[PDB]
This record gives C-alpha cells, sequence and structure tokens, in this order.
C-alpha cells in the first residue's frame, strides 16, 4: 500500500507517534517519505547484508527476523515480512522501541541526513489531524 502524505500522518497520529519521545509528527512523516516513499511494501538491502522493511525501513540486523541475516537480533520480536502490511501497527510499535533505544531518531539515517534540522512541520501542512 502506498499512503498519501496526510493519510500516513493520520495513521501515525492515531498510533501515538505525535511527539512520541518529543519528536513531532512531521519528523515521522518526513522519515517515512525518504525511507520508503510512503510505500508499505518497500524493501532495501544494506551493505552488511541485512535488509530494511516497510514504511520506516526497519532493519533485520537488530529489529526483526527474516531468516537470512546472519548474526542478527530480533528485538521487536516480529517477522520482517509482518512490516510490509498495509496496516502500520507493527512498524509503529517497533519504531517506538527503536526511538527509545538511545540515539532517538538518529537510528534512521535518512531522518538524520534529510529531516533533522529542517522544518519538518511542512510535512503535515494542510492535513486534517
Ligand atoms: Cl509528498
Ligand atoms: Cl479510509
Ligand atoms: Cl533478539
Ligand atoms: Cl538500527
Ligand atoms: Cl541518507
Amino acid at each position: 500500500k502506498v499512503f498519501g502524505r496526510c493519510e500516513l500522518a493520520a495513521a501515525m497520529k492515531r498510533h501515538g507517534l505525535d511527539n512520541y519521545r518529543g519528536y513531532s509528527l512531521g519528523n515521522w512523516v518526513c522519515a517515512a517519505k525518504f525511507e520508503s516513499n510512503f510505500n508499505t511494501q518497500a524493501t532495501n538491502r544494506n551493505t552488511d547484508g541485512s535488509t530494511d522493511y516497510g514504511i520506516l525501513q526497519i532493519n533485520s540486523r537488530w529489529w526483526c527476523n527474516d531468516g537470512r541475516t546472519p548474526g542478527s537480533r530480533n528485538l521487536c520480536n516480529i517477522p520482517c515480512s509482518a512490516l510490509l502490511s498495509s496496516d502500520i501497527t507493527a512498524s509503529v510499535n517497533c519504531a517506538k522501541k527503536i526511538v527509545s533505544d538511545g540515539n532517538g531518531m538518529n537510528a534512521w539515517v535518512a531522518w538524520r541526513n534529510r529531516c533533522k534540522g529542517t522544518d519538518v512541520q511542512a510535512w503535515i501542512r494542510g492535513c486534517r489531524l
């Protein structure tokens, strides 16, 4: 499923990401844009052989099991495929574990390089929320 920008924002808010750990809703929408283009079926390979899955490109190195990432953990205790559903529950709950881990949203390299320090509020401009 490919989300509309305001559609994604609404689901993220309902799922409680709005100022979760102090990160305003715009941050999460910005991250999702550049990680996955709001496409829940997005998958990308990393240099270490792990894979990123879902609207928020959660990686198999630490957070989900895909059975093909040697020397990896599954800290959110989910199959990585579960993250590609049109329902973003599993991704959001996992992201909540991740962002509470210590580096906050810097865990998402795209957020760090492309959203951090920008006006992320622009990403929920005009949305009914
Ligand atoms: Cl957009
Ligand atoms: Cl709807
Ligand atoms: Cl584990
Ligand atoms: Cl990570
Ligand atoms: Cl980047």
